């Protein structure tokens, strides 16, 4: 998976959900006076409303992504192998790890509010079905001052990140991302100046030559590295539909296609839906593997002020668009 | 630019155009009783139909890609810096670089016949319109066998390829295109096996952790090295919305994004629109940039016989669907 | 800097010291009976005898790198932007980090002994003059097992080495996890699924290690530098042995003007160290001297008490084979 | 192999030999008058000395490179699966590829001197005994050189400009995979990767982090260039005999990172360094580090007899009790 926050004007917030199998997964819009059930905070009947994408199980939103009606946006992104939850304790907030973007998202309002309301929440081991486990996940939590901060439950407790790349993958840990990305330091979009030879004319055959060595592997470094880059070179100052373009290109940049990622034999890891979530806006746009068209739904042209979740179709066939038919005339 | 032939059932072939400005491109039918009338070469009043993306000039089509409807197809890609082309000669068939796809669509069937029919052809220097440049481009050809062929003149003169990868980038010379993809021969979809330190338990912390040295950059090798490996890769026995939706994909691992490849200050290549063409059905699937949502036009539900070009727009806004 | 424990048959523990600035290193022994005086820990008058790299003042040897006559071997390596050293607490064993190699080699004779000893130090911001250096080091002994210690911002760490190297930055987690990302380097041929059916161009040995990196920055120097310790020869004599040790340091050697650390200011390797832990033999040359040199120290009278000096840097030593 | 020619005031020129077995390589001194008996070209019993390694079989020196008295210097270097040779022909000059370091070190004084006379040669198939496939690196005291390959579409003489050669692929597609590497630099780059973005710049050399170290061909060649075109200059002579050594170093093959057989291991079996202007070869290999001297104009050049010392050493080790 991989999530961004990306700022041209207005900012939008949604990620990539890379995997090899499917989820049930929908747009939901859940409206301020759903009444969110949690397994060990006090339960809200009355918060803010939400849309994002989710399974929905027993009228709960199992939240993948999502943004609330304030301009604060949470990604759950896998973190197999990295991330360790917590036996439920009676001296911190315990917040299950399915339930993580609900509660936050339904309670606060900014990033630094997040950043300083996190000190006494425990990350519990507790899943939504019982003898199931809960999925391994972090977090990317970003907001309209365009800056985010990465949450990651690990082996030496939680810990919070200000996040200077607005982007998210999967493994290793936060920091260790980080280091990974200076490795590509001398990387750039157009053709390098001579430093490398200096006295010899090289033979600059290709346009981009500094991109020789931009990642474009299907691993959790490569697409991090990559979306860095294409994050921070996407173009600016964009209105509504330029920016929701270049968001999916994005994000598309570091698209997986099938078969380029093995997780057994013939079994594959590919990206299979996008989203892209206006905060200022409440706007859920997305595509998906078999479907190129991007879809829109407005949150606030429903009516915030119910309580059953609204729910639509995520994962659509291809809708193509026939400009030839049938000469009648 | 980036081009495939992709065989899954049916066969497909087709390109991203990458470039910094548009040249007036859209999409044109060429009809079996257009008149093609070549620098130094015999009228052609009657031929195969042909659908592609073109510029029009002068009632004149300028293939872009194409195929035509027996399922030949053929792709020019900017080859800036290795292209070279050559004053007409008495004692050669010579084809203008402008007219190659137009020529031998109309013409041949088979990347056999247009192999066999190249062995005395010069790539003439000769431009379409008067006091402005031929562009340098090399081309790829396939058909319905799943085989393709790269046609390069170059200073060397002419050389056809056999391409054993079915994809085609710009520069370098294609031998030398192929010598690279040697230098990635490690690569692997999955995990590779730990023979790098044998004892030593690696931390495998990453999917895919195979394809960490896979080429991600903007520059022709590394988009070459890439879109042989998805194509490679890529799911076959599909039917025909879901082969579409592959071949978009595969090309889709290659697009280049606005701000990636600066070819100037604030000015950047990138992905201008992408075609998918059936051979088996001559019907063409492209988008573009600005529109996500793939288009279609089928060149049979149009008149084949006439004698004008049919022509309908490539470029379009974003076209998003409004659910609630 | 580049430190490695190579276990081809005895023990051989050493570094490349990579910087751009000469400190008055020196060959030096430490006899049993030169009284050592801490900072915050008692004075040792008896104690293992070592031998090492240091530099003298006030007839006190700062080592860079030494081992002791038990068979245990430490380094100290450049740690600058990660380690941190803090203020002397009474709940805590203080060592100053100019001091770690001196007191560990005095004190302990294994790499087990030296992990359960360091669970209550501190590593102390105490300096010799009026800064240290920022450092982090292996332990190693004939075992052929090695420990690496690094105090960071979260305090004092100890990592079990898998890999028997060191080089500089980044945390030695890291270190270890960029590793997986190499997992497919072989030093031959690899088998082709990269892209199965097509026939590569093999064109040179060895293209399994075209992804092995061959920077002179800290992460390139740990990935290689592991590759050639994990792939040396064993089973070797002394002579064998030295040889392949010096020659897998310099797989990671840095020529001056490939690494630049300022204007016209280059990190090269300045010496490189070999010791063997069951016999006490020192051997080592520099960048002037390719010829290597060798110092027993136990033809020393190790009761003594007096610092054993001898010269490492030395001018090129060449034999000139014919004359007049 | 990886040969370079250096010019940071005299002109050194030399090379690695990388393979998994030794030939019975010396260093061989030839004077002016041993009498060359070529395959198909008129025999020479007076000629330029030269010096470098060889390996000698019925009093024949089988050159692997060497310079002569003059400042021209020859390396040949495998080329397997690139190189091909031609059967002998009546119109052109035919010259064996085991004799190409010989013939050219004979008779000529200068890079410009070599690429003009190569117009009408054939390297020919003729084996000494079949013969291995090579391509060679020539370079003189004015600090240029040229690449001298045969190949499926015959023979091709390329100036170098980057003063160095390794294996395959060929010379052209070897200068192209350099241009990959234009954003390499030895210390550390002006962030325009991420503009805006503090990078955690936690190593010196970061510049450098994707420059090859593998043992493979284009690997070697591009390490080598950088180190060459970066070493120090205007150094004295053992100062750049020591610099020399270095750069080769930088890429040399330790054993076991190089396999081409079932425990079986391509290394640096020696290096060569040889001085153009003094006529000095220097050298050491896997086995000694010291680096030996030998001298060609303290030897006499007026003679017939190969001169011959040994090359492969025990490493010689200063004891210092
Ligand atoms: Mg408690
Ligand atoms: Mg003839």
């Amino acid at each position: 998976c991989t999530s961004i926050l990306y700022s041209p004007k207005d900012h939008y917030f949604g990620r990539n959900l890379d995997y090899e199998i499917a989820y049930g997964q929908k747009v939901v819009i859940t409206p301020r006076n759903y009444e969110f059930k949690f397994a060990n905070l006090p339960a809200e009947k009355s918060h803010y409303a939400m849309i994002g994408i989710a399974a929905v199980a027993n009228n709960t939103p199992l939240y993948c992504d999502a943004i609330n009606e304030k301009g604060l946006g949470v990604a759950g992104l896998s973190f197999a192998g990295q991330g360790k939850y917590f036996p439920v304790v009676e001296d911190k907030k315990n917040i299950a790890s399915f339930e993580f973007i609900s509660y936050i998202l339904a309670t606060y309002e900014t990033v630094d509010q997040v950043k300083e309301n996190l000190t006494d929440v425990n990350i519990s081991d507790v899943s939504f079905s019982k003898n199931t486990p809960a999925s391994e996940l972090h977090w990317l939590v970003g907001d309209k001052t365009g800056k985010s901060i990465v949450v990651e439950s690990d082996e030496k407790g939680l810990h919070v990140y200000d996040n200077p790349v607005n982007a998210l993958t999967n493994a290793p840990l936060f920091p260790q991302q980080l280091t990974n990305l200076a490795n590509y330091a001398a990387v750039v979009p157009g053709q390098p100046n001579n430093d490398f030879l200096p006295g010899v004319d090289l033979k600059m055959y290709s346009r981009s030559l500094g991109t020789h060595h931009l990642p474009g592997g299907m691993d959790s470094e490569s697409r991090f590295v990559k979306v860095c880059f294409a994050l921070n070179h996407a173009p600016k100052d964009s209105d509504e539909v330029e920016s929701v373009t270049n968001f999916f290109h994005i994000l598309q940049s570091v698209e997986q296609v099938k078969g380029m990622d093995e997780v057994g034999p013939n079994i594959f890891e590919y990206t299979m839906y996008t989203s892209c979530m206006n905060l200022e806006k409440g706007i859920l746009y997305f595509n998906c593997y078999d479907d190129s068209r991007i879809s829109a739904v407005d949150m606030n042209k429903e009516d915030l002020s119910s309580s059953d979740l609204i729910v639509f179709d995520l994962f659509k066939k291809q809708d193509i668009s026939f400009i030839n038919h049938h000469h009648h005339h």
